[PDB]
């Protein structure tokens, strides 16, 4: 058989999200991609033996709401917490993206993986421990990635997905 997984990859402007989505849905390095294009991807992989389908919102745009936010953030099932290890806001923004998912599910226990992206940076601002930390207290697994090398891409979204296959168990 095969599952369908919705996943929503949030995070700051420029720490790697739609370089990170077209790693797994192209399978090679995009530099430079229109900032304002916010869009579902669909992707079919191989998950632990099982077919799987992924629906895919990489997040964007300028707007402070989005009806296709909105909507993969009721019906989304798991979110990739993205930020970059040379940019200490974007971790800081970490906890408001979050709060913001918490709030719509009403749910404290949503699948979530914390991804450290542009991890082939020499220039690191943001401490692999605090990362791991912050993880911990999320309850949430934490990848270390880069979208550049593919490092750690498929871990990230495959992560994500056996997150969400213990939460529909429960
Ligand atoms: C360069 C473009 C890019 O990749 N961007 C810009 C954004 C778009 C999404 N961003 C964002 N989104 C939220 N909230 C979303 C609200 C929504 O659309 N609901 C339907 C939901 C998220 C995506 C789960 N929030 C923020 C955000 C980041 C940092 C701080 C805040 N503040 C905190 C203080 O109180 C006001 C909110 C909000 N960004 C950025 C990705
Ligand atoms: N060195 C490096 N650069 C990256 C990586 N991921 C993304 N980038 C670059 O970071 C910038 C922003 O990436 P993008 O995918 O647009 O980020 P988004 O705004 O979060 O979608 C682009 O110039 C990318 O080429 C990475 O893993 N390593
Ligand atoms: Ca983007």
């Amino acid at each position: 058989g095969m599952t369908e997984y919705k996943l929503v990859v949030v995070g700051a402007c420029g720490v790697g999200k739609s370089a990170l989505t077209i790693q797994l849905i192209q399978n090679h390095f995009v530099d430079e991609y229109d900032p304002t294009i916010e869009d579902s991807y669909r992707k079919q992989v191989v998950i632990d033996g099982e077919t799987s389908l992924l629906d895919i919102l990489d997040t964007a745009g300028q707007e402070e709401y989005s009806a296709m936010r909105d909507q993969y953030m009721r019906t989304g099932e798991g979110f990739l917490l993205v930020f970059a290890i040379n940019n200490t806001k974007s971790f800081e923004d970490i906890h408001h993206y979050r709060e913001q998912i918490k709030r719509v599910k009403d749910s404290e226990d949503v699948p979530m993986v914390l991804v450290g992206n542009k991890s082939d940076l020499p220039s690191r601002t943001v401490d692999t421990k605090q990362a791991q930390d912050l993880a911990r207290s999320y309850g949430i697994p934490f990848i270390e990635t880069s979208a550049k090398t593919r490092q750690g891409v498929d871990d990230a979204f495959y992560t994500l997905v056996r997150e969400i296959r213990k939460h529909k168990e429960k």
